[PDB]
């Protein structure tokens, strides 16, 4: 297991995110199927000019899991996944602009609701997370665990779970007031406000 530390303004970010008084929490699950999307577009695109990037999986898709015993929120996807120089480097570095524009927009007036608008929406999660894990495989490297909460730093290692194939697995580990989002009929509204026309089938998994 490596120990890495984030990029200061994301250590920023997280740290507002964490410490600001904002009860529209609910859009982090909007923000992270938004980003499952982003993920499945990118390996559909690559697909079309190289089929073989599908030899991984051909379905495209969203699956929602709850677990009241283990107070986790688990959002899967079969999109492009991530290799290890995504997880520590590329997508932060991505970030960094995104993040800078988002935290002066909000010195400007905006909420923290159009966090999404500026491509940090990820972290939007410790809104109710207290811990994310991102399990993630990419065509082009092995299975990766990313794991945070916050407090400035991150780990990656090997993950030798269950194969997946290809694509990302998000488990939001919920603050203990923030057990609403296990909640079937809590789900389906938010899904239904938020993500109505997503272009790839969401799955919400029962207890
Ligand atoms: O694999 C994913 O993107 C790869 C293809 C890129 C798509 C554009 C949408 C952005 C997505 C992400 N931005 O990460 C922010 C980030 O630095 N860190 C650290 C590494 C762990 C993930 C979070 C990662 C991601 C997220 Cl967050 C997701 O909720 C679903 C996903 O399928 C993917």
């Amino acid at each position: 297991v490596e120990t890495f530390a984030f990029q200061a303004e994301i250590a920023q970010l997280m740290s507002l995110i964490i410490n600001t008084f904002y009860s529209n929490k609910e859009i982090f699950l909007r923000e992270l199927i938004s980003n499952s999307s982003d993920a499945l577009d990118k390996i559909r695109y690559e697909s079309l000019t190289d089929p073989s990037k599908l030899d991984s999986g051909k379905e495209l898709h969203i699956n929602l899991i709850p677990n009241k015993q283990d107070r986790t929120l688990t959002i899967v996807d079969t999109g492009i996944g991530m290799t290890k120089a995504d997880l520590i480097n590329n997508l932060g570095t991505i970030a960094k602009s995104g993040t800078k524009a988002f935290m002066e927009a909000l010195q400007a007036g905006a909420d923290i609701s159009m966090i999404g608008q500026f491509g940090v929406g990820f972290y939007s999660a410790y809104l109710v997370a207290e811990k994310v894990t991102v399990i993630t495989k990419h065509n082009d490297d092995e299975q990766y665990a990313w794991e945070s909460s916050a407090g400035g730093s991150f780990t990656v290692r090997t993950d030798t779970g269950e194969p997946m194939g290809r694509g990302t697995k998000v488990i939001l580990h919920l603050k203990e007031d923030q057990t609403e989002y296990l909640e079937e009929r809590r789900i389906k509204e938010i899904v239904k406000k938020h993500s109505q026309f997503i272009g790839y089938p969401i799955t919400l998994f029962v207890e």
